[PDB]
């Protein structure tokens, strides 16, 4: 039965799909330690996303499964009979799941704290994290595009997936000839808008691009949407999340009957306060639920952000190389072999990274084994499962197969890179696989990561759900 897969999986490495391609595919029984399956388990091979698995793992290990994060509202002193203060604090740190609903719960909280005025100015304090937006390596073109928000610790989420430092635009079409409407959500009065987009004929072609040009924090919106289409929603990235927060929580305030008479601009709570006076709080929930979110559909922003955290923790310093230096640290301490780990970020957005398929089979034995290894399990994307929440980028692969509902797997793509590695639950014992591949020129090897996935189920004793 051994051999009859060794020869199954070598027959699917085949595909012509991995034709100049490098595959690092290890399969390993984590109730025994039996090598399964191992081919170029040591080379060294870009993750993209898998590298949230060391993320995941490293943030559970430091921050616990327990971790919440915070996020205050301070004046220099609290409201007096007059009801004022002078400037006012958003203080971010590094809440991924910070909701503009939890800044309107925050901005009540300062009218009923007895602030009716501010009369100075509103700052949003992201200083919990260093200011480096971005990871060196990653590619400006991106930057428009949610996956590559923006790392700040004052950063609103959007929506039930909690996409952080992003805008939702809509353009819907008006009549023929006439520009389209473009409404820019949160960043309303915040972002630029560049309309240059029209709406075209009725059965005309959809040419609708919305961009942020780099280094700006205008949207452009180009091309034309037809009458009769539906509304586009795209979420587009903002510069300066924290400042989205601050603007977004002056309109909060402002909604509870909190005027707010000064600018809004980014700044830190002074060193000479000597006792804040905090009117208003949020705790988030705690890691082991945000890391759903976060693994389920492979958000950027949360890694980034919890290298960062770890960073604060370790280190006290909300930074890449404090924080990095932490995943690695905390992965040796779990027994994990970092030697073929290159750590660039915690996304694997950063094609810096580097992974070995035995380093990552490493990591699956270990976090199976941890205190949190069912919050962590139970982060996963589970193949082929219809609820977007339980099947994350899983949900419309392996449908209709051994795999679907029992595969768990973190998948990985972008340009030239693809990666699926995860859990195998077996009625036999519970197999852990690794499976990475680099330099494939065409479409990337799904359905190759999926057979193995599949022929993974099956030996383990899985049948499709018919
Ligand atoms: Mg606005
Ligand atoms: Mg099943």
């Amino acid at each position: 039965r051994l051999t009859e897969l060794r020869e199954d999986i070598d027959a699917i490495l085949e595909d012509p799909a991995l034709e100049g391609a490098v595959s690092g595919v290890v399969v390993v029984d984590t109730a025994t330690g039996e090598e399964l399956y191992s081919r170029d388990g040591g080379e060294q091979l870009l993750p993209a996303s898998n590298m949230k698995l060391f993320t995941a793992a490293a943030a559970l290990e430091v921050l616990g499964a327990d971790h919440s994060f915070g996020t205050e509202v301070a004046a220099e002193s609290a409201p007096g009979r007059r009801g004022e203060v002078q400037d006012l604090y958003l203080v971010g740190r590094g809440d991924p799941t910070l909701s503009a609903e939890d800044l309107d719960a925050m901005a009540a909280e300062v009218a009923a704290s007895g602030v009716r005025t501010v009369r100075g100015d509103l700052y949003a304090d992201d200083t919990w994290f260093d200011s480096e937006r971005l990871v060196d390596d990653w590619w400006p073109e991106d930057e428009p595009y949610a996956y590559s928000a923006q790392i700040s610790a004052l950063t609103v989420a959007h929506g039930e997936r909690f996409d952080t430092g992003v805008t939702e635009v809509s353009v819907t079409p008006a009549a023929e000839g006439e520009p389209a409407d473009v409404d820019l959500g949160a960043a309303e009065g915040y972002a630029e808008l560049d309309n240059r987009a029209v709406t075209g004929a009725a059965g005309s072609a959809n040419t609708l691009v919305i961009d942020r040009p780099v280094g700006t924090n205008t949207i452009a919106v180009t091309g034309s949407l037809p009458a009769d289409a539906a509304p586009v929603t795209a979420l587009r990235t903002v510069d300066e999340p924290a400042a989205l927060a601050g603007h977004l929580f002056e309109e909060a305030l402002e909604s509870n009957g909190v005027t707010v008479k000064g600018d809004v601009g980014l700044g830190g709570v002074p060193a000479d306060w000597q006792d804040a006076e905090v009117l208003a709080d949020h705790t988030s929930a705690e890691l082991s639920e945000i890391l759903v979110p976060f693994m389920k559909f492979s958000n950027n922003g949360h890694a980034e952000m919890l290298v960062k955290s770890i960073g604060q923790e370790t280190a006290g310093a909300g930074t890449w190389d404090a924080g990095l230096v932490g995943v690695e640290e905390a992965l040796s301490g779990l027994g994990v072999d970092t030697a073929g780990l290159v750590l660039n970020d915690g996304s694997g957005l950063s094609r810096g990274n580097l992974v070995t398929a035995d380093t990552v089979v490493d990591l699956l034995g270990q976090a199976g084994s941890a205190p949190w290894a069912q919050t962590w399990s139970a982060s996963l994307p589970v193949a082929g499962e219809s609820d977007p929440f339980v099947g994350g980028t899983l949900a419309n692969r392996m449908r209709g197969t051994a795999a679907e509902g029992v595969v768990e797997a973190k998948t990985g793509t972008m340009s030239g890179v693809s990666a699926l590695s995860g859990y195998v639950p077996g009625p036999e014992g519970e197999l852990a696989f690794s499976i990475v591949n680099n330099g494939h020129s065409g479409p990337a090897p799904l359905a190759v990561q999926d057979a193995i996935a599949v022929r993974l189920a099956e030996y383990a004793g899985h049948q499709a759900p018919e």
